[PDB]
């Protein structure tokens, strides 16, 4: 088989890289390990970034999110006995978030390359990459049971956090940056109507709970948990009797609850690669940086590295300038330290932790005092939260 | 003897209580265990806040330091190859920071209660308090052998980190927070002219250095040390070698160096104590908290804690509203929580810790990166450094 870019992973990151391909004439190939179905079961991301909403309208597959998406233009955060709105729209300078579910925009972009005809694989089983720093890479991969080759000039890693495309770079020629968090987030959907129609993040001193929502019929809310605890000790009476243990008296008392659609323990992590390219293969999205689910940015990353990834390739085919692909790294990595930045200092803020003197407790408290009472400390969180501007590059 | 109000401490805070009182008709002695010339050879602070430098003018005491204290609009923070200037008058609104020494602040306080022939006693030796939950108390103190008695209504505890007053209060009455730091500062003193205009402090990978000054010909220099360092292993030779190399080429090339007029060490501390009141003792000053240096905002609380402990003593003496005086320690802890949150913040950016991994170096530099670069994040440090507004009160 030959191809001119070849797409690992058919997440959001791979299938939005590769509509944005298709559709300026650059022909593409995505490779999957899993079916359809179970990559549709993942619920993860609810907050989109307004670059990430106009990057999907700019790939054409904007419909169903721009009737069913709900705009945000707050957010509340909860701590000792008080609840504080940060007007988004405000403080930005007009910058909204967009609350549309990481299934909904993965099943519209895959509706999408189907109907187009592009070329998916999945049951893509054991992918390897081979001679990444040649003129002619090439991919293989088992389809039932035999060993079929796929030839590209160019390799794009889409395939997040446990992906063969970062194990294949030589990993003396990378710096790994990680830190682990001594909890996770235990995670629940509930065909329920959500208890507010912002989000509220809360500070409690039985750890953190978050209040969301997927949209007037569907909500998500997350506590804290230790790393130690499983799922099946969590009922669903469990979790909402805990839930509300956290959350402010009059959100409780408003809270209508009910059987789970889905429940799930993630643990929190940061991690960041140095570079982001090896030879012709390009890492994009989870494959090449997690960050803590607390500041909303993962898929949002994904989605300006995968801008950047397409630009960089089209100024490569149409216009012969195969040079600027050097810069993919450099202009990526700026972007993700701020956004790893304000996801750790979000964490940091709104986590109970274990090793807590004192001190710290009241160092804690007195951040969210300060950067909530202050018209400048509101606007940091602000700008953060809503996503801070794309490079223009060249 | 008999009095109104007895002040333990005659260093900025002490003197500075004593003269506000003096001018209002409060009549009250102060009693110092060192001598005046002792007093006054300890260096310390450079940075005043405009409402420290309103105190001093409400005080009557501020002739010399409008003629010779010297206003700055801005500050400098020197990281990775790049020198970034935070404009304090723009940013915070207009405010700006006044650079006066404490040594020269203190001459002056001491220079006006001596013509106003106010009561001080120096070589107090071994000062105790008693009767403190009573109608009266009294100190008992030492002179030339001699064991005398001072009858008042109210002891203002303005006797530093290591004083009799923050010990003479039962220790179940307080709550301790403290941090210590892995380092302390090396500052030199020399007569040479500054090599900026304005402030510099510089994170480098050798550890933080500070360029400051106390006039046209005086400088003052800081460079981060190790706890188990000496000072009689820094000669004044090896002190600019290590300066030079911890600043901008450009900078250090225009350096004029010299012998030290004075250089010692200081361990920067975080220490916090709630409530800093107990009966009819009420701390001021280092007595109830201690900053780390970073910040510039010790004595700078200080000043607010007499200013709002002055204001409570004259409605209590001359409208009769003694209660409001049970109000001091939480209209204080307000102020200094933020001033130690900020204090906090500086000194973990611009520090070398010794626990360092690769993710915490990387968020350090993202940090001075992000504050440096948003005109929101700018604006964060320019209102803290000049200082938050003082609490109204009643
Ligand atoms: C609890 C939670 C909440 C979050 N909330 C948000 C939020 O609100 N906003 C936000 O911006 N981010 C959030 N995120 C982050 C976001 O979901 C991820 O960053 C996003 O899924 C990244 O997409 P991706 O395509 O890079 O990776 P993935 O979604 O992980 O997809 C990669 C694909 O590659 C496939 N694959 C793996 N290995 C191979 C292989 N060897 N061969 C072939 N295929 C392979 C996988 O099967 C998978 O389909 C959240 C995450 C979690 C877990
Ligand atoms: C290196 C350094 C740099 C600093 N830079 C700054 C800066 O630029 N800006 C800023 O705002 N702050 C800065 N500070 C902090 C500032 O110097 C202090 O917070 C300030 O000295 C506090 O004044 P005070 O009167 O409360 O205490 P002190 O100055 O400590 O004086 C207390 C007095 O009480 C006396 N005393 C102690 N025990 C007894 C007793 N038992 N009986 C009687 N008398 C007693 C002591 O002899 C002393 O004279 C700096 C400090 C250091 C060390």
């Amino acid at each position: 088989m030959k191809t001119q870019v070849a797409i690992i992973g058919a997440g959001p990151s791979g299938l939005l890289l590769g509509q944005l391909l298709h559709k300026a004439g650059i022909d593409n190939v995505i490779l999957e390990r899993q079916t359809p179905d179970y990559v549709l079961g993942r619920i993860r991301a609810g907050v989109l970034e307004q670059g990430m909403v106009d990057l999907l309208r700019e790939a054409g597959v904007d419909r169903r999110m721009a009737r069913d998406g709900l705009v945000h233009e707050g957010v509340e955060i909860a701590f000792a006995g008080q609840r504080r709105r940060i007007d988004l729209k405000r403080l930005s300078g007009g910058k909204t978030v967009t609350v549309y579910g990481q299934t909904e925009v993965t099943r519209d972009l895959m509706e999408a390359r189907e109907a187009c005809g592009a070329t998916t694989v999945y049951q893509a089983a054991e992918v390897r990459l081979h001679d990444l720093q040649g003129e002619r890479p090439y991919v293989t991969f088992e389809r039932d049971g035999e060993r079929l080759r796929l030839d590209c000039d160019y390799i794009a890693g889409c395939d997040g956090f446990h992906g063969i495309s970062r194990q294949s770079i030589p990993a003396e020629r990378l710096k790994v940056f990680e830190r682990v968090y001594p909890f996770g987030w235990l995670g629940l959907l509930a065909d329920t109507p959500p208890v507010s129609h912002e989000l509220i993040y809360a500070n409690h001193p039985r750890g953190f709970a978050l209040c969301s929502q997927r949209s007037a019929t569907r909500s998500r809310y997350y506590v804290q948990v230790p790393l130690s605890e499983k799922v099946e000790d969590w009922s669903d009476e469990r979790f909402w009797t805990e839930l509300k243990a956290r959350l402010p008296s009059e959100v409780a008392e408003k809270l209508v609850t009910g059987p789970s659609l889905e429940k799930s323990i993630a643990p929190l992590r940061s991690f960041v690669v140095e570079p982001m390219q090896h030879g012709r293969l390009f890492l994009a999205g989870d494959a090449a940086h997690i960050v803590p689910p607390t500041g909303a940015k993962g898929l949002n990353l994904a989605a300006s590295d995968v801008s950047t990834l397409y630009r960089l390739l089209l100024k490569a085919y149409r216009e012969g300038r195969g040079e600027l692909l050097e810069r993919y790294s450099a202009i990526c990595l700026r972007r993700i330290w701020k956004a790893e930045r304000f996801s750790w200092w979000m964490t940091s803020v709104l986590h109970r932790f274990p090793d807590t003197d004192a001190f710290s407790q009241r160092i804690q408290q007195t951040e969210l005092e300060y950067y909530l009472g202050s018209e400048a400390g509101l606007a940091t969180i602000a700008e953060n939260f809503v996503g801070l501007p794309y490079e223009e590059i060249e």
